[PDB]
């Protein structure tokens, strides 16, 4: 049960910070892709003001990386965790 | 990608949660009762009980009954092949 409680926190961070719509939709759309916020907005139809706590969560939480050029914020996925995850929920739901 | 994600979402927001997630990972390829959960979860059954009217709620468990013992397996090819992918990933 212990180990189990070990792992299943990590999981559940994991779990949380793709629990939710938009966030999802974030992370579903990086998948294989890097892209700049304004195609995020664009392509969600969130305002960048919106986007950018849902953005600001998957930065905290590890499940995305960015960089940036120019004026422009690229994101990527990050962890082998979240790129196994978002493949699978592509082929079961998408693909 | 707004149905689809929606579904999912449902999904997540149920295995979002330790207990739940617990839950799951046991009931995979597995099925057991009421009184096996309990034993090595280490909750009430009340509590227990909260977690899995969720997962029925949601559909992600099914029950059946024999005698008075209640039986859980998990659903849907979705919630298995989730597990299964969690299970790889977090118990190696």
């Amino acid at each position: 049960l212990q180990e189990m409680e070990k792992n299943s926190a990590k999981a559940v961070v994991l779990l949380k910070a793709m629990a939710n719509e938009r966030r999802l939709q974030i992370l579903c759309m990086l998948l294989d892709n890097e892209l700049s916020v304004g195609e995020l907005s664009s392509r969600l139809e969130l305002s960048q003001s919106a986007l950018s706590q849902h953005l600001a969560w998957l930065r905290r939480d590890g499940l995305v990386n960015t960089r940036k050029e120019a004026q422009t914020v690229f994101y990527t996925l990050s962890s082998t965790e979240v790129k196994a995850m978002i493949e699978l929920l592509h082929r079961l739901y998408c693909q």
